């Protein structure tokens, strides 16, 4: 439309209509020109010892829109009123909204560096809708809308590792590149707006209540199984039998099993002596990939990586976020009292504890002459009869994931929680078109004089989420997370004195409970 | 139209459709003021030995826009996609377009 | 029908229409009389030190078609087609036919 | 059908009816297996010293049937009605059809040999209509349905050579193979037949007139031209000049040129001294392709091998046949007596005579120092405002031959004469279907003891002319074509005394003339 005309509206809310609830956001996001317009092929040999940090791949000048954290929808309180009061829910629509666009040109003569407004320069935008290019929003990465309303983001540069050579910087004939120039885009001058809707393939929903009973006991304890069990052989070694009595729950026959374990190492956080001067890296859990050793938290889905009550944590089994956000590349030590540790301790009664062995198991063949013997182990996958309880979602954590398109996947549900789709919301790219410099002759060769310039906007992300409301029949009062602090000094979830926003604490997501 | 508004978008593409396929290519170009507005009588005499060099002509203060080359239309895949696959091709339609124009 | 007309035509082909491709082929089979008509109960021991290739079975007089591998529908040259341009493939549906017997 | 119903009719005719003319011949073919059922890659290296006849390819067990021959279609009672009265004509249509099968099993046991038909058994039969198959038909090769009906032919065995690497044996990345089993084809018991249709695209009259005026003196020999020409200098060096006489055509303007020319070698027939001793293949005309010297005859159209009245013939311009057909590889040294030598002496008004020099002209720049020079050539090609006369189709000639694919052709035309086509008549092949001896036992390995057979039956062509009405108001009478023999001691174009069919001369198609 014009210069002098807005493009659109400030929007942030939260409507709770029963079943549904639709959150709304805007921010205002900045772009820098990235790369000074051109494609750079980036590469790593092996860093800090470990080939697996090798990798051979592209930057692009573009940046890109990520709200794949729930931080970026959901208030501190709205998130609140439904861990409190709903089982569960999941994501049903989204709609994007890019305007108010304004691009600035920087100019630095004589050092005065004047910022002025260029009325007709574009931005260029589009949404890869058939997912042809390398999906990097869901893998736990910066650069998504803030917390915080008032607050104003860069948006990060666009890259992707492609194959890589024998672990070596080195690229393979399969190696692929990838133009973004090559996909249609709309060019906005500061008059215009971009929009996109999207709809979320059904889902279910994600489970936000823990267990009221423990899986391995589930019989009435008033009343015996019709069931027994061998006990032992007498002094001639025929086989003896008795009864599974009533709340014997370390005999009774079950029906079904606790999830997928791998052990993981515990720490204590807090009080709690460890073992003096360790580094972690040459001990922790790996899996191989192409001759290359990785680490892999936060370790799949089915354990607990803390036991209720206890300052012993599997820390690779756990998700850990700062109370903060840092600086690129900081390389400083954090220590446990500027983290956000999780823990997963409600899904106890059903998953299996991270740092302790998973069992025992028959290990020869008795006879008159051997004695029965057993022994432990540390891992043991699926079985059939098994459940467990998906990793919980927080509000500073992942909404979702792309699920690899490889053909073959078992339970697509991702490590790190959140929604594991098939066809994600697609990425939104976003870039400032090149404009040249004062170009006075004939030159075959490309131009690489630009004037420099960035820009910025708003943007509007409006989703839908379906709810599953609390059905309980528990009489007693439950658990409710709760704004309690002893002596505050500050508020949480709010601004200091300086300005900055304050978050002291991880808020997952199972306050109700139910019975198994 | 105006100032604050865009008079056109991106495309780049390539629509395989059986019998035809249909590339699009936008580039961004710079366009220089040329003789400083005028037009010259431009000519050489024998050049490097040969009087084949010489001639007389004239440069003008207008550039253009030239096409006439197939990686301006087709990405090195596209091209690989089309010789492993087909017989033959030929030219059927073109249409042209300028805009977001900034002096 | 009779003797001197012929059941059926030789049909080996490769038609691709799109999102399909239909394959067909013709080929000439013999078939022995297998145990001199009768079934027989074929067994085996612990055989190269190892029981599981014991078992225990039956022969028949029958012989079957077999055409569980891809060169029996595809030629080198299709197959190239193939895989140099789609992401995958699935089987639809089968014909079979038996013609022009002699004993 | 059946057995005992016959599965078509005899038919040989010709049928006139003023513009059209329709020739139809049925012929008794044999068909051998050929290779036993297999395919065979054959190849060649150097031979005879000369690498261009290295080949590589393949034989396949199909035979096929050609009908590119006219006298396969016209006995010479017919072709003389064609060119003593028609100026010229071209094909229009085809029909061919396979009747009357028979399969015959062959067995030899204790020196017996013994044959029986077998009634179960098929042949299989298809055409190549879309031009896949390297086409083998117009090259001049044997194997076509035989000038006299009565005589049963054997039909040929199909093979082609694809690339071979620098002129050795072996192929290249590019040799291809193609299998004919891979084409839909008919399968035909003793009471089947097969039928197919085709219609020739517009093509050229043939020319069956000689001009009756010589190019290079059409002017009036009554008028003066009204152009003058340089005929000197004066003891001055001043330029004089002379009118163009009447009847002077040493001088006269020319308006149009004769035909592209390639000096061959003349050689004499009957009386007419040669070199004695020669060895032609040294010295005769070539033209390089890969590497390799090939000859080239019968070079390319545009010349006349012989002047009339004269036994000096420019042999490799010339289209040789035999008075008879000879066994497959003879290396007999035959003598003119035995030949049926062509002469395209009656276009020799237009086309330049191949064993002369084809003019001459200017070599340096005259000046007062220098006299003008010349210098003669040996070939000439096309120019502008050239005309030239086709090569003449013969009776035991061929009648089309297929127009390369390449994209880039200039007049086609084949240098043997004929209609040159871009899509010709397709190729029908024919093969007797396989039946395997006694197997007892499974293998993987395929059946290689096949029961011996081969098999015979009916084939007729009939095909469409159009006829190009002759209009001369030439008052005195034409040349004909005219059994004319002084002292005859056999009828010729009959079978002699043994039963053999003879025919000692080759009949052309030039007979009447033409003003140019």
């Amino acid at each position: 439309d014009g210069v002098g005309n807005a493009s659109g509206d400030w929007h942030c809310d939260s409507t709770w209509m029963g079943d549904r609830v639709v959150t709304k956001s805007t921010r205002t996001w900045v772009l820098p020109s990235y790369n000074n317009h051109q494609y750079r092929e980036i590469k790593s040999g092996s860093v800090d010892g470990s080939n697996a940090n090798a990798y051979f791949g592209y930057s692009t000048p573009w940046g890109y829109f990520d709200f794949n954290r729930f931080h970026s929808h959901w208030s501190p309180r709205d998130w609140q009123r439904l861990i409190n009061n709903y089982w569960g829910f999941r994501p049903r629509s989204l709609r994007v909204k890019i305007f108010n666009i304004q691009v600035k040109e920087v100019t630095v003569q004589d050092s005065t560096t004047t910022i002025a407004n260029n009325l007709t320069s574009t931005v260029q935008v589009f949404t890869d809708d058939d997912y042809q290019l390398p999906y990097v929003v869901g893998n736990g990465t910066e650069g998504c809308l803030p917390a915080f309303p008032p607050q104003v983001f860069t948006l990060p540069q666009y890259g992707y590792a492609t194959l890589n050579r024998d672990n070596t910087e080195n690229p393979t004939e399969r190696s692929s590149f990838f133009c973004l120039e090559y996909f249609p885009s709309k060019m906005l001058r500061t008059g215009n707006n971009f929009e996109f809707t999207y709809n979320f393939e059904e889902v279910p929903f994600h489970s936000s209540f823990a267990p009221s009973q423990n899986l391995f006991k589930l019989a009435n304890p008033l009343v015996d199984q019709y069931l027994y069990r061998f006990v032992s052989t007498n002094n001639t070694g025929g086989v003896q039998f008795n009864k599974n009595l009533a709340g014997r729950y370390a005999n009774t026959y079950k029906n079904w099993f606790p999830g997928p374990m791998g052990r993981t190492q515990g720490w204590n956080l807090g009080s709690g002596v460890n073992r003096a001067s360790v580094s972690a890296f040459a001990t922790t859990n790996r899996m191989e990939l192409e001759g290359a050793s990785y680490q892999v938290p936060p370790q799949p889905n089915g354990m607990t990586n803390n036991l209720q009550g206890s300052n012993t944590y599997a820390l690779e089994n756990t998700m850990i976020f700062n109370s903060q956000p840092a600086n690129p590349g900081t390389t400083a030590t954090y220590l446990e009292g500027n983290m956000l540790i999780t823990s997963e301790s409600e899904t106890q009664p059903v998953n299996r504890v991270a740092y302790n062995v998973g069992g025992q198991m028959a290990t020869n063949n008795q006879s008159s002459t051997t004695a029965p013997a057993t022994g432990t182990y540390n891992l043991q996958e699926i079985v059939p009869g098994s459940v467990w309880m998906e990793r919980d979602v927080y509000l500073q954590g992942p909404i979702w994931a792309k699920i690899p398109e490889t053909g073959a996947h078992f339970h697509p549900s991702p490590a790190m929680g959140g929604f594991g789709l098939k066809h994600p919301p697609p990425m939104m790219l976003i870039k400032n078109t090149p404009v040249p410099g004062n170009i006075t002759s004939f030159s075959d060769v490309p131009v690489s004089s630009f004037i420099t310039q960035y820009s910025t906007g708003q943007v509007t992300v409006e989703m839908e989420w379906e709810l599953k409301k609390e059905n309980s029949k528990r009489w007693n009062p439950e658990i409710q997370y709760t704004n309690n602090y002893n002596d505050p000094q500050f508020v949480d979830f709010a601004p200091d004195s300086t300005g900055e926003y304050r978050t002291t604490r991880p808020i997952g997501t199972r306050y109700l409970t139910r019975p198994l």
